[PDB]
This record gives structure tokens, C-alpha cells and sequence, in this order.
């Protein structure tokens, strides 16, 4: 017992096997689908999460971690639900994902009382279950390292240092906000192994990418098929040339896909143009399939899917 | 009928009596009561909801318009077990309370889309009820009119424009929003006169103040208690003076107290500090009282407190 699971027992990190390290079964604005539930469908949103799911596990993905935080709308009993529909292994995080402003909740409240609120999901539970958060997911994008996504970094670091859980993040790989998370979580006295810097397969500025690495942390090729950050042959190069120059064993790949998301930049019809080939399943598709005929072995496949995760969770 | 109530049917707006234009039963951030229900206590918000209307019910309010819309944590069956508590006419509205930018779910959307969902809760009910809103709230703050501020702001127009409910909305009173949601308002082509311009109160430049009440809007003198804003003895001075040089038409006063409030800023030790006095009866304690002793009857109090709101809702 080590990784807490979604509606199962926890597992020693060992066992994690075929990892997707980022992917989302569901985000919404929570406040929007609070106040305007008849913009919604739940129905639909299981079946297109239950039905992603079990494409991945044909292809043979053993675990699915999620990093659905507060800010993108985590529902652990939806996850409950989609776990026992499926069988997956599922990780679920706490944390919080903001760009710019802490909601009006946090005003004059501590970095100790964010803390906190992560400490109580990892030991105690997620929204009243005995689900329990496996890691703690943070943000910062193109508004940089404002005051209240520094607290934020900060109370993950203290959350980590508590409770061992490795930390995420999304980051804005066009600015230097990955690697100014990094800087400020080592020095909060977290291991920069236990960190997974986001969203860096967004640019193909490798100098950028192999700085983070360099410094010990794990790197997010995270989001495969979403062209509108970067398209996928891009993004192949750029893996298959980090691959080549020895850094395989930090590179982390997955979709970032959401199986439903609410944001308007995702209406069907603007799918074809961002977004045509994302799914839940494209690496196995095209990334992976790309990999082997370009000389890569087997072993640097097993690295990034198995290895890493579990050295990440140990 | 035409003014909606929760829980109960409509009214005519000559039947709504002693009105307190804008108390919140309860305030939280969505996000985090979502993601972290230990932290709240339904049955304590509850009870401090129900006590505070029944006292400002003994004191002879017969509506009193609570503001709290999305972002404020707006909830409308618990607004309904309130009334069905206490009796009191409640008006409950729709709209958006931003300071800089949207949730996430508005990218790639139109101002149309946000206005719908106003329509929707003028229209149709809230929240998946048949209780409908009764007015529209927007806000501005310290970042100003912002992209996202403006969006809302031109679809409470286009809400105001189809149903005829009025706008109430939340300004900084030292920035100039009010004076400006007021302008891009009356371009779109509000009526003047379905417009509170909120937290002028919060200043004592009578200047300033004047300025919106003669282009034609009423002015919200209506933090009363919230020391750390404007000291009630400032606010005193500055609604007698208002009233001296002859403006009693437009001015609108309340409390702005919060039942329950979830911020730091609210914990209970700061309250002497920063809001010794603040309840939902310090008008009639205090600043009535002060005003009749200085020579204001009483039409002008039935001016302030039954015109005018009628006046607005009408
Ligand atoms: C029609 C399809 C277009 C792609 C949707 C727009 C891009 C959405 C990217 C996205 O999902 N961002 C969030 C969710 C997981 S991580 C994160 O920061
Ligand atoms: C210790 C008690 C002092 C309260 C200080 C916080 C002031 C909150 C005022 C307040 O209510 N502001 C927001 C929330 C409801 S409407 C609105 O514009
Ligand atoms: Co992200
Ligand atoms: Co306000
Ligand atoms: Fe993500
Ligand atoms: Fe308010």
C-alpha cells in the first residue's frame, strides 16, 4: 500500500505498470455548473469518459492518473463511478489550479491553511470519501508567478514534505513558468524527482526542456494531439531528439485529454482545426508506432510509461 | 405581479413595501465549498440567515434583495428554506461577479452566450427551479474594466433590454467603475433609472456621488457597518448632506451584511476591528435615528426605503 486508487485498495508503486500520466475524465468551471446546471449532461459525460477509458485499457494502459483539481471541477464520485464501470486504476490529486487570483475564499488566509486543505485530502479523504488524494497538482500559465500562485506553489511543497506525494504541474511552456515552479518547490525542500514540470511538448525549444530535466525534475510531453499548443510531428521530433540525447529517463508523454470539457474553445466545431486527432489513445496511434521505426527500443518505451511513473510515486 | 419572489408568486412592485436593496443570506466561493465541505456548516449558515431576517422583520422590512449571484456562491433552494422560515419576501437575481477575468468555461464565448444565461434565470428559473430573478448584478473592482468586466457588464444590457429587470452592480468607490458600468450601460441603452451604481457609500466624495445620480442612476449608499470601508459616522455625514442638497430621489441605502461569508477577512476576530457594528439592523439603530434627529422625516425615509425601490422595479 503506497499510491491511494479511486474506489480501490492502495498500491505499491511498483505495481502501477502502463501509466497515462495526465489525462482529465472531466473538467468544468465549477461555478458555472453550479449556477447553470442546464448547460450540462451527465449522462453524456460518463459515457464518453467510460468509453475513452476502455480504449485505453485495450491498448493496455494499466493506470490513469487525473489531475483534476479544485478550479477544473473534481468530482471523486464521478471518478467512483467511471472506476467501477471500468476497472482502471485511477489516481486522483488535490491541489489547486489558478492563473492569476486565489478565489475570495483565501483572502487574508495562510499558506499554512492552503496546506492544509491538501494535507486533509492526501490523509483524510476527498470531498467527505475515503478516496484519497495520491499527489498534488499546481498551476501557473501566461500570467506568470503571481502572488497567489506562488502561495499556492509554496503550499504544495509543504503538502509533499508532509506527506511524500509527488507533485504536477501545468505550466505555459513559452514562458519561464515551468521552470520558475521547479526553482521554487527545491527550494521549499521538495526532491526534484518528486516533481513532474507540465507542459513543456507545447514548445520545441529543447534547450528550455533539457533545463528543467537538468535539474533533476521529470518533463511533461504531456499533450499529444492538441495542435493548437503544438502539432504532433513537432512534438515527435522533439521527443525522438530528447530520447536521442539521453533524456528518456525524464521524459513523461501522455494527451491531457479531457473526455468532456465545458470551455467554449472546445465546441465540435472547432475541433478539425485545433484539436482533429486528440484522444485518449493517439500515442499508441501515432507517437509510439513513430518511436519504433525510428530506432527507438523497446526499453526506452518501458522507461517512460512504467519506469518513470513508478520512480515518480516512490 | 411582476417583481419574482422566492417561494412564493410574484408581486406588483407597489406591494414591496420596506425594502433593504441588497443583503446577502449567505456568500462562499464555489470552488472551494465543492472541493472542501469540511470547511462549511449548512445548519450554522442556516440559523444566522433565519435570525438576521427575523430581526430586520421586527423592525418592519417586508423585502429585503439579496445580490448573490455566480461567484458569490448564489443558492437558491437554500435561499427558499430561508423564506419559508422567516416569510419574507425575497428577491433573488442573476448576473456574474467578477473582478478580472471569466471561468474558464467563457473562452470562445460570445457576450450573447453570457446574456442568455441571464435570460435563462429571468426566464426560465434558477438553478433547475421556477424561482426566477428578479434583477441582473455585475461588478467592477480595483483592476477596473477589464475585457471580461466589460463582457458581462454589455450582456446585463442585453438582459435589462429584453426583460426590463434592473441592474444592480458592485463598484469600487475610488476607481470611477461606477461612473463607467453607468456609461457603457446607458450607451448600450439602459434606462438610467433601472440602475444601482453599488458602494458609493464607501467614499465621502459627494462630487463624485452626485455625478451619477444626475445622470440619472440610483446610488448605492449601501455598506452601512463596513467600517473598514467608510466609518458609519462618514457614512452619516455624507447620506445627510446628500439628502440636504436635495437628492433623496436616488439614494438607496442597506447594509450589505453577509449572514454567513467564508473569507479570512471574515473570521470572527477581525470583526471588531473591521466591522464592530455591521448587521442587517444597523440602519434603524443608528444611521435612521441619526437622520431624524437632524431634521429628515419621515417621507423621506418612505422616499428612501418604499419609492424607491418601487421605483426600481418597476
Ligand atoms: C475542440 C478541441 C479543442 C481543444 C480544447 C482547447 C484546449 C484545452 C486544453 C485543456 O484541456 N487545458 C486544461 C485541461 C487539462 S490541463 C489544462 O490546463
Ligand atoms: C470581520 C468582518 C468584516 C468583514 C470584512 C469583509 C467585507 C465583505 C464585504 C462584502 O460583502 N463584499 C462582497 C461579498 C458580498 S457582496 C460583496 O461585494
Ligand atoms: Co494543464
Ligand atoms: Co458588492
Ligand atoms: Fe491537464
Ligand atoms: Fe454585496
Amino acid at each position: 500500500m503506497r499510491i491511494p486508487l479511486v474506489g480501490k485498495d492502495s498500491i505499491e508503486s511498483k505495481d502501477i505498470g502502463f501509466t497515462l500520466i495526465h489525462e482529465h475524465l472531466r473538467v468544468f468551471s465549477e461555478a458555472v455548473r453550479q449556477q447553470w446546471p442546464h448547460l450540462y449532461n451527465e449522462d453524456e459525460e460518463f459515457r464518453n469518459a467510460v468509453n475513452e477509458v476502455k480504449r485505453a485499457m485495450q491498448f493496455g494502459v494499466k493506470t490513469i492518473v487525473d489531475p483534476t483539481v479544485m478550479g477544473l471541477g473534481r468530482d471523486i464520485r464521478f471518478m467512483e463511478k467511471v472506476v467501477k464501470a471500468t476497472g482502471i486504476n485511477l489516481v486522483a490529486g488535490t491541489g489547486i489550479y489558478i492563473y492569476i487570483d486565489l478565489p475570495f475564499y483565501f483572502l487574508n488566509r495562510s499558506i499554512d491553511e492552503i496546506a492544509d486543505l491538501f494535507i486533509h485530502d492526501i490523509k483524510e479523504g476527498i470531498q467527505g470519501t475515503l478516496n484519497k488524494a495520491g499527489f498534488v497538482k499546481i498551476a501557473a500559465d501566461e500570467p506568470g508567478i503571481t502572488k497567489d500562485v506562488e502561495k499556492v506553489i509554496r503550499a504544495a511543497a509543504i503538502a509533499n514534505k508532509e506527506t511524500k506525494v509527488p507533485i504536477i504541474t501545468h505550466s505555459n511552456a513559452h514562458n519561464n513558468t515551468g521552470l520558475e515552479q521547479q526553482r521554487i518547490l527545491t527550494e521549499e525542500g521538495v526532491d526534484p524527482g518528486k516533481i513532474l514540470i507540465g507542459h513543456l511538448g507545447d514548445t520545441d525549444n529543447i534547450d528550455y526542456i533539457k533545463k528543467i530535466a537538468d535539474k533533476g525534475s521529470f518533463i511533461g510531453l504531456d499533450r499529444y494531439g492538441l495542435d493548437l499548443f503544438l502539432p504532433v510531428d513537432k512534438r515527435n521530433e522533439t521527443t525522438l531528439r530528447l530520447i536521442k540525447d539521453g533524456y528518456s529517463d525524464k521524459i513523461m508523454i501522455s494527451h491531457d485529454y479531457c473526455c468532456t470539457i465545458d470551455i467554449g474553445t472546445a465546441k465540435p466545431e472547432y475541433k478539425p482545426k485545433l484539436a482533429p486527432r486528440w484522444s485518449i489513445t493517439l500515442i499508441f496511434e501515432d507517437t509510439i508506432p513513430f518511436l519504433k521505426r525510428n530506432g527507438v527500443n523497446e526499453e526506452v518505451i518501458a522507461t517512460i510509461f512504467k519506469e518513470n511513473p513508478k520512480k515518480f510515486f516512490s
